[PDB]
RNA sequence: CAACGCCAGCGCGGAGGCGUCAAAUCCGCGACAGUUGACCCAACGUCGCCGG
DNA sequence: CGGCGACGTTGGGTCAACTGAAATGTC
DNA sequence: GACATTTCTCAACAAAA
């Protein structure tokens, strides 16, 4: 019952999605839009009333008066980085706009605790700015909801989901870090909802439940077939394939009647099944995703449901994963283990998990070279796509100044010469390409065969590069998954260390590297994703109940754990094995660094 | 011709098809907790500065 | 040609909050 | 009255540009 897991089932790829199914998906897209622009507008009113008192006013004048100087200096210095290839321009600048932007720092936190200080006599106004976006957001719930189609369950998981970002988003700048709500443009891409709500009184909303379509207690909401998983794991592959070939019905939300009212409207959402929920499962919610990679847009339903836990476990080695990104021969080494006791690592992993020596205590996890050259492959074809891109730029804007400007088919901004020039993206030209061919412009015939072939040979090469790429990506972590099911099925506990690889990934700027040295490190990290290894690991390990400990990971890499010496950051520790300055013995990092994490596993 | 992608969730492997205004599914194995937003990075195209 | 940077578009990698039910008003 | 829908809200503090 604390234990959620989410069951997903998948659409078939045949169905034509009803225009009840997209029509909900928008009105959530322009939900969350709106739900946006009022964040805006509450932001822009609570700093306003920041702004009210004289003093944060003089503190802002302040800090603007050192962000236009640190801007001129930051040029400056950028300007220098451009002359002198170096990325440490060594010029005056380069002081100047390190004791401006620490001034400016300075400047901020006494705004900031100015702020701090007249919080208290400003707490009726920002509790009257904020009762003004709830009842914003109240209205919002009518103007989508109690008269707009809008499904209340679609509604409360996008404003529930929008609520816990600006939480995040002001946690973040609390801490001093970048952090604004952005805008999407619609995609065709989204999630519906159907929350099954259990009052006082109720039984559980078990998968036997759900599944009766004729006396079930939430038949209106989602009816999900379901066999007992006793009787699902038994049969065969195929007999699973074509069990699981069961409609769901959802309640998509209401539709417009032609005397003005609201009808109800469920889809039935053909999904292939592959696994059950546990009989004692909770079903708390659904979700119908649209996603999209290339063209082609697929549909996943995952029903959420909440599991009681099977119990701990006792019975079994400790084992250590440290993560890592070094490019090696048979691959990427995203991680090194090493466990207390020996491991017996399964045939179908033999390549992917590596033992060092016959003691098999100790090695590393390979991301298979294939991967690599499957992602670059992707690299190789959006260049000819983008080439493609200009050469039919070229031949729009030509074509165009001929003949002049052309009235848009239906378009507000009528395509011109000049617009067709400043076209970025190729959703432009496979828009005006499928405008174009049904209907040329005056002697547009010539024109519109182009377009249509560009468009055609774009979509090719389109479908072509995200496919092989996802795919290629979804191989990836199909290993790390199936190395994370390993270990969490024979170890006793995992040991990770608390590295943020987001902030390894965002501080490379800093390496004191060649920019195209650490381009190749952060394409490498991308593609390995050790922290989508870590994530796995533990997942894994915390499912199965086996226990998961964090040790710090300061001094991990540097540390030697027999030397016992911290050696200096300009160790070499780019190449391997690293020479300890205590006693002059060329160790190995991730070897040491697994050591002390078993170390510092064990102690706490 | 191949390679690449698609063909009842996802990946790997095999058989048979389709070439995007398309098609067609079938079989074995493994794994599977997902949605959101924020941030960062990368790729690609065009260009600028400096240097050989 | 390579080092450094801008612009724009497109898409992935990392990390984390969350996964609800009482009250109310209909048919 | 059994069922579907409405409702609830705790909060500031962001960076290069």
């Amino acid at each position: 019952m604390t234990r959620v897991t989410v069951q997903t089932a998948g659409v078939h790829y045949k169905w034509q999605m009803p225009d009840q199914l997209t029509q909900q998906l928008r009105l959530a897209h322009d939900l969350r839009e709106d739900l946006v622009t009022l964040e805006y507008e509450y932001e822009d009113a609570v700093k306003a009333v920041w702004s009210s008192y004289p003093a944060v006013a003089a503190l802002e004048a302040q800090v603007a008066e050192l962000d236009e100087r640190a801007s001129e200096l930051a040029s400056t210095v950028k300007e220098e980085k451009s002359r002198q290839r170096t990325k440490r321009p060594s010029h005056p600048a380069v002081a100047q706009l390190a004791e401006t932007r620490a001034q400016l720092k300075a400047a901020k936190a006494s705004r900031r605790e100015a702020i701090a200080s007249v919080r208290d006599e400003a707490t009726e106004r920002l509790r009257t700015i904020s009762d003004e976006r709830y009842a914003a957001q109240k209205q919002l719930y009518r103007d989508y909801c109690t008269d707009g189609l809008l499904y209340w369950a679609t509604f409360n998981a996008v404003l529930d989901h929008h609520k816990t970002a600006v939480k995040r988003i002001a946690a973040h700048r609390k801490q001093g870090r970048a952090a604004q709500l952005r805008h999407h443009r619609w995609d065709g891409t989204g999630t519906i909802s159907v929350q099954l709500q259990r009052q006082a009184t109720d039984p559980a909303r078990t998968p036997a439940i759900i599944a009766d379509a004729d006396t079930g207690k939430w038949r209106s909401s989602l009816i999900v077939p379901w066999v007992n998983p006793d009787v699902w794991d038994t049969m065969d592959r195929a007999s699973r394939r074509k069990a699981g070939r069961v409609v769901i019905r959802m309640r998509c939300g209401s539709s417009r009647n032609p005397d003005g009212t609201k009808t109800s409207e469920w889809i039935d959402v053909p999904v292939q099944q592959h696994r059950m929920l546990p009989a004692d499962a909770d079903i708390t919610a659904a979700q119908l995703t649209v996603r999209r990679e290339g063209a082609d847009l697929r549909a996943t339903i995952g029903i959420t449901a909440k599991i009681p836990d099977q119990g701990e476990v006792d019975e079994g080695p400790t084992i250590a994963v440290h993560l890592g990104w070094r490019s090696s021969d048979h691959g990427t080494v995203v991680a090194t283990w090493r466990s207390t006791e020996p491991l017996d690592i399964p045939e179908t992993l033999r390549g992917v998990i590596t033992t060092q020596s016959a003691e098999r205590t100790v090695g590393s996890i390979v991301v298979p070279h294939r991967i690599e050259q499957r992602v670059h492959h992707h690299a190789t074809v959006a260049s000819h796509r983008d080439l493609a891109v200009d050469s039919i730029r070229d031949t729009l804007v030509a074509w165009l100044t001929e003949h002049g400007p052309q009235p848009h088919p239906y378009d507000g901004d009528p395509i011109t010469a000049a617009s067709v020039q400043r076209w970025k993206a190729p959703r432009r030209f496979a828009w005006l390409a499928l405008q174009w061919r049904d209907t040329p412009p005056p002697e547009g015939a010539d024109i519109a065969e182009t377009l249509e072939a560009w468009r055609r040979a774009d979509k090719k090469l389109w479908l072509e590069s995200e496919h092989g790429r996802g795919r290629a990506l979804r191989h990836r972590t199909d290993l790390h998954r199936q190395v994370a099911a390993y270990f969490a099925g024979v170890a006793g506990r995992i040991v990770v260390d608390d590295s943020d690889i987001a902030q390894i990934a965002g501080t490379a700027k800093h390496s004191e590297l060649l920019t195209d040295v650490d381009r190749q490190i952060a394409r490498r990290r991308a593609i390995a994703a050790p922290g989508m290894l870590r994530a796995a690991i533990v997942a894994a390990a915390t499912r199965d109940e086996v226990p998961t400990t964090t040790v710090s990971h300061t001094g991990l890499s540097r540390v030697h754990a027999a030397c016992g010496h911290e050696n200096p950051a300009d160790d070499r520790y780019l190449m391997q094995p690293v020479l300890c300055d205590g006693c002059g013995r060329t160790y190995d990092t991730d070897l040491s660094a697994t050591i002390l994490m078993l170390q510092r596993a064990s102690a706490a």
